[PDB]
This record gives C-alpha cells, structure tokens and sequence, in this order.
C-alpha cells in the first residue's frame, strides 16, 4: 500500500498572478456596476427576498438590485480562514490563507471501472472511490459525491454517500447539497458523529453550493445554503461557467460575472448567520467554437481562476478553482495535460480547497479509477512543490560540491517525491515488462490498495446510532 | 495544414519567483566561493588556459580558479538581448529579455516512426522534422540536431543537418558543435547563405555548448565555442545535470554548481570576442533514488529552473532551460504529466529560448513524430497565454452581461486558441469514430502535415553555392 497520510498543503511557494492593481480595481469596480443595474435573481425564496429587503437591497420581482458595497461589508463577519474538522482529528484541514486542501472528483454519474467498463456508478463504486481517498497521501478529504450511485433511491442515497465518508475515511467529508431536508439529514448525522454542540460550534462539511450562472441562485441551492448556515458548516459558493455560454467569452467579463455571483451568495450567508464560513468558488471552463462542447486545459480558464484566486485574497474568503480538469474520454496524453494544465495553475494560484483534485474524466460525467491514481501522484507532486525551495546549511551542499569537485559524480556521496506509476527505466526493461502505459499500471495499483486497505476505526456506539438514524429515516419515505 | 507561422512569443505576464533577495544572494555568494576555491576545470584545451590566466585567473594544472567577481565583470560585454536573424527576415526571433522563442527535440538517435517502430533516426527522419517545425505554428526556431542521422557518415552528416535546415525552413536554426572544423562549416554555410559580413555583424545561430558537469569544460565544446564566438555567433552555455548525480542532490546545492559553471563558461566566450552573445543555459532533470535513472516533471527540476532564471535575469544573460521533456517510452499520461509540468514553468519562468519545445520521449533517446505534433499543439496554447489578460473596453464585456441578462446564455451575441488535437466531442461521437487516443490524431494530422508541406523558396544562386560547399566538403575526406 502508500505510506501515511499527509496533512493539508501549507504553502512556502507564493502566488501567481496575472492583473496588476489597476486592473483588479478595474473588475471590481464593473461587479459592483453589475450588483446595482442588472442584478442577481435569487429564485423561488420568498425568505431569501426578505432577508435582501431587510438588508437594504432593492429586489425588483426575483431580482435582486445591490447598492455599492453591500456585498463586500455583508462579508465582512466571514472568516478568512477556518479549520474543517475531521473525526480523526489528526486529519484537521485549514481552510483559507496558505493553505491548500485537495478532494476528489465530485458530481459523475458513470464510472470507468477496473475492466474497463463505461457504467453507472454503484454504491460499491463510491465506497471503492473513499477508500482510495482514505490511502492516497496527498488527498486532504474524502470529499462529497465521488461518484452518483444508481442502486441507491435517489430520495435516500445522500444517507448511504455521508454514511460512506465516516465508515470508510476518518478525513474530512462534503454533505448533500440536493435537497434541504438531505442537508438536514447531513447536519444530524455530524451531531451523532461529533455531538450536538461541537456541529454547532465547528465546521464539519464543505457544501457545494453553485449558482445557475449567469447570476441567478435557484432554490435548491439556496436551501442547502440556509441549512449549513445555520448550523456553522461551510458553503462553497461556486459560479458554474464555461466561458461563452454561461459567461462572457472573454477572461474579463468572466472574472466581472463570477465576482458579482460570489459577492451575492456569499453574503447572503452572512444574512442567515453572521461568522457562517463561505468561500469563494469557481468552476470555470471555456468552449469549443466550433461544437460548443465543453473544453479544458486552454489559456482562458487558467487565466480567469489566476484572477479570480487575486479577487478572492482582496475579498478576504478561502478559494476554491481548478483540479485535474479534462475532457478526454480516456486517460490519455490529452487527459494528462488538461489536468496538468489546470493543477499547476490551481497550486500557483494559492487555491484554498481543489474540488476534482482526482479522478474527473470526460468533462465530469466520469469518475475514473485510473485516472484517479495518476492525478493523486500529481498531487503528492504538487505537495512537495509547495515546501519551496530549502535553504539550510546542509541544502546548501559545499562540502558536497567540495568533496566530489570536478570531474566526478555525487552517486556515492553521504548528502545524496518518488512516483509509485512513473516508468523510469530502460526502453530494453519496459518492453521486457510489456510496454505498459501508466494507465496500467495504475490499474494495477488501485487493485493493491483496493486488496490492502483496513478501514479506519469507528466507535461501535456511533456506527449503530447512525445506522438506527439512517434506518429510520429510509422506513419513513417510499423510494 | 496549419494556420501561418506565429512570430517569437513576446511575454506580457510575469515570471514567478522561488528565491527571495536573501536566497538569491545565498547562492550568488557560494557560487563565487565554489568558482576561487574549487575552480573549474578547462581541459585539454591550452589556448583556453592562456586567456584565462591572461585575464587574471589561478591555474593550477587544467584547474581555473577564479577571483570574486572576476567572471561577473567580464560578462558586462554580453548583450542582454539580441535578434536571432533568420534567412526570411521575417522569421527573425529575438532573443533575451521578455521574448520566449521555442526550438524543436536535441539529440535522440532513435525515433518514433508513424509505423510505430523504434528505430534509429535517419536524414529522412531529419527532413521530416525540419518539415513539421516549419509548419508548427508556435515552433520558433528550426532547430539543431532534431534526430541524429545513422544514414551519413559521422565526419559528413553536419553538412546535410545544416542544409536541411535551409532547404527545408526559413526559421532560425542552430549549428553543428560536434568537432570544431564542423563549426568552421556552419560558418562558411551562413556565410554563403547570409553573406560574409553579415554573418561577422550578426547572431544567426544559437549553438549549444554544455558543461561536462560537475565543473568540467572538454575540448570539443570548448573548441564550438570558440568558432563561434570569433564569429559573433551565440553560445548557450549549458551545465547538463541529473541532480545527485552530475550536481548536489537538493535545488540550492544544484543551483550554486550551475551559477557557477555558467559565469566561467559565459565569460570564456568574452575572452574570445567581447560582445559575443551568449545565453545562461540549464539541462535539469533529477534520478530515481531507487534506480539512478534519470526523471523528469518532479518538483526538484522545477525549483531549480524557476530559481536559474531569476540567477540568469540578474547576471543579464538570455535564459535557457525547460522544453516538454519527460522520461517515458510512450507519448501516455505520463509522458503528457511530465512535459506539462517541465513546459508550464518553462513559460512561467520567463525563459527566453527553450530548447526541446517538442518531440523529446524516452528521457532524450527519441524524437517522436506522434509526439511532437502533441507537444507543438500545447506550444500554441503557451503563446497564448504569454499575452496575458486583455482588458480594453470590449474585453470587459459589459454591454454583453447587461442585453443577455440573468438566466440567459451568451451563445447567440455578437461579443461571443483552438487545439487541432484535443477531442471535445460526447463519448458517443468519440466511440463512433473509433475510440482514438490523442496520439492517434496525432500521427493522422503529421501525416498529413507531411502530405501538403510546400518548401520555402531558397534563391537557385545560393542552393547551387551550398551544394558546391557541401560537395567539395565531402570530397576532401573518406567516410
Ligand atoms: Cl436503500
Ligand atoms: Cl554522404
């Protein structure tokens, strides 16, 4: 199996950025334009229209018209920073500031298997993808949806997906966002976890919280954000675009519209609670010209998410961008480098928490196992990147270049990240080894760990009061 | 075909940083320290010892030893920047300061073939590659030695390398550096190609010089580089080094050994011709600790890199290092992992002229054809991103986000780079036209690349005058 678990990114390395000052106040000044003459439609919630009235919005039908600022001074009881906690407490995750937090895929309802099969993801699907978060060094939480299992009711599987998370991982976990009374369901199953107070008092989930962009916020998504409002756990308010569709094409009018989107439900959590933690989030893709497909990996998005991590910092909320990104059916050279692409920008960028660090194949309808494997090497990569550069005495290394000197080698010297998929050796001893693509072997390497893995431990009290709410909760509804 | 040749890459972003002030002047002290009191060894080369001591350095046997700042000083005549003319003027590139120009693989003598095979590289192979950079839209330069051709004698081959590039391009291209005498007739070909007193006055090769690190200049690349630089011709001066085998195991060891043979080998051309160019060159690439094979796309390569460019933009020298370089057999995942992640700090760095842009596979032993048309694909998407975010007043997009409005979608407006590779179509399309990798459509698209390609015009005159060179060339020696 891997070594131990790693704890969450701290960064050494600083931030990429891509607008200087002129051209961050530039964009700021046009959402905040775009706050007051055109709006945000905060749709099918009378309470939400309320709540904006009561502020001093102008709400216009469903539309919501913000004064300059409003947004930004609703925001200023956020906090910067704030720790996930896990019910390993060892797996404690900062979220905002240098830190840097990774989590699987999230939204796929097919699996690519471990034969080889484009399916339906299962239940034993999403468990099989938990456990794989569980062993992977670098993977900071076990996320939210790793995979959308079709064997399960759709009315009671957000029962089964959270149950997963704690019996499979002790990282920090996601809860379901798909319906208020599930993101209810969520909050009690934390408080038999971590107890009622402690829920109260900590944030246990991240929830994805997206906008329908361009600037509306729709029910649903909504009501999940007022139920982990209310209960300290955190919202990531995420613009979900492909620039050209549902943004402007260019990176500016992008970077305008995502910027009006947060400021909005961002703040509308303050609304519910003053202190609730909120991050700004962003999920930016571009398209074809041509198909008006989906497209990842290009200059844009990286372009707009580099923006957005600045616009993020200076609006003072932990970030969420990027991950291993692509459109490829298979894990294939383009795969690798429309993931690469998108994960190098997402650690330049300081990105707060990586949703999709691992596993995303096919523009998000697929959960990979194979490709989950490779991304997770990349992201023990980007782990070790982060530490920077040492530059202690024995970093330095003069006694080394003395002792060799010129003309020798540092083979055998005292002074003198590993990839468990990287095929270093000869062409000769490859081909001996039957010439095997990287994809290979990860398949290989899943199946290991797969065979190898101990779930970590649960209170047998905790695991049987779950499992009685869990049960109570499904004989109380028809599928 | 492709689209027109794009012009050298003139940066509008930043560089990132690794080093701070403190670091910096870390290692700039220890690399003097290294240079007095370790030296560096100039061997079998005595001219080189009589200028070296001449300008006022120890030698002790094949030793140099220099005093603090002496190669710092001598460097003052090194231009910062400089054009690297092409034979259609057009395709000149500049080189130094914010320009970034791409050049093709350097050395395998294997190939890849369309077929499949493995075999080794013939001038067949090496027309063909001339070919595909001219076409490549990003690809900037000619290059050198894109393939090594087994299919003309050793003593002859130059002369057909550097008449491919000729012939088969008008970009700029490199010199052979392989025997001295072979530098004297790239020389005498530029001459016949530019005219005499051109050439003398004017850059229009790179030529790559490499350290035999650690610390050691041999008499062949001592030898290029003095043809060279009495001709005002450019030395990239490269230490080549796997980190823990050619340098120090860690970065800031390995960097002070690179400053270090970089001022001696840089100022050594200044002893030649004040004012020869020259640029900071770095080969960086790291060894399995478990096999001592050499590895690419680790964090370690990177931090050197990114560290050696801010060394090289303070010494004032254009800057070297970089290229979609990895060290797998198979244009897969990890190969794609690897040249991304070696590629996007090549652009992030700032780096002036980057060497192995594309085709580079097997850790240096193949040029690839399937894989060059994949790397000079992501070469397009670099340029792109080198000029940055645009924001003039239509970039904004405002008048957009106010007529589409919230709910709506901005494919319809007026307001709303391409990879020719990528595949961004359903997995049903994808299935229906066979389920093809990205190396698939790769090896479709240089085929036909091949198909069409049309040589750019070379004056009757001068083709005639370089096959006569070329022709008494081979008859004054056997194979
Ligand atoms: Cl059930
Ligand atoms: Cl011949």
């Amino acid at each position: 199996g891997p070594g131990p678990s790693l704890p969450y990114i701290q960064r050494r390395i600083r931030e990429y950025e891509v607008l200087d000052e002129e051209g961050l106040q530039l964009i700021e000044r046009n959402a905040d334009v775009v706050l007051e003459e055109i709006g945000i439609e905060f749709r099918d919630d009378a309470e939400a229209l309320d709540l904006w009235k009561a502020a001093g919005a102008d709400v216009r039908g469903q539309r919501v018209h913000f004064p300059k600022g409003l947004c930004r001074e609703l925001l200023k009881t956020a906090p910067k920073d704030f720790t996930w906690h896990a019910r390993n407490p060892e797996r404690n995750a900062q979220i905002g500031g240098k830190a840097t937090v990774f989590a699987p895929v999230y939204g796929p309802p097919f699996v690519r298997d471990l034969d080889g099969n484009r399916r339906y993801a299962t239940i034993e699907d999403f468990r099989n993808f938990v456990k794989l978060a569980y062993m992977a060094p670098s993977m900071h939480s076990s996320g939210g949806t790793v995979c959308e299992p079709v064997d399960i009711a759709v009315n009671k599987r957000h029962l089964d997906m959270v149950y997963s998370h704690i019996r499979y991982s002790d990282k920090p976990f996601m809860g379901s966002v798909t319906a208020p009374e599930r993101a209810e369901d969520t909050v009690a199953m934390a408080k038999i976890l971590f107890g009622d107070d402690f829920v109260e008092n900590n944030a246990v989930t991240l929830n994805l919280i997206n906008a329908n962009s361009p600037m509306v916020f729709d029910e649903t998504m909504l009501g999940a954000a007022k139920v982990y409002a209310r209960h300290n756990q955190a919202c990531v308010v995420s613009p979900f675009i492909l620039s050209g569709a549902m943004s402007p094409v260019t990176v500016a009018g992008t970077l305008t519209q995502i910027l009006a989107e947060v400021l909005a439900g961002a703040a509308f959590t303050q609304l519910i609670r003053k202190g609730a933690p909120v991050l700004f989030g962003t999920f930016a893709a571009s398209i074809s010209m041509q198909s008006g497909a989906p497209t990842f990996g290009t200059p844009e998005p990286s372009l707009v998410s580099y923006g957005a991590a600045q616009l993020a910092r200076r609006l003072g909320l932990p970030f969420r961008t990027g991950g291993s990104l692509c459109g490829s059916k298979v894990p294939d050279a383009q795969a690798a480098h429309e993931s690469a692409n998108t994960l190098n920008m997402t650690l330049l960028a300081g990105t707060n928490f990586v949703l999709h660090a691992a596993g995303w194949l096919e523009g998000g309808l697929v959960s990979s196992y194979e490709k989950f494997m490779i991304d997770q090497d990349q992201l023990g990569m980007m782990q070790k990147m982060a530490e920077g550069v040492d530059l202690s005495e024995d970093a330095q290394a003069l006694d080394a270049i003395r002792e060799v000197g010129p003309g020798s080698h540092y083979l055998g010297c005292a002074h003198t990240y590993r990839s468990p998929l990287a095929d270093n050796n000869s062409f000769e001893q490859w081909e001996i080894e039957g010439e095997k693509r990287i994809e290979q072997r990860a398949n290989a390497l899943a199946r290991s760990w797969l065979e190898h893995y101990e779930a970590p431990y649960l209170d047998p009290a905790i695991d049987e009061a779950l499992k009685e709410f869990i049960a109570k909760r499904k004989d109380s509804m028809p599928d």
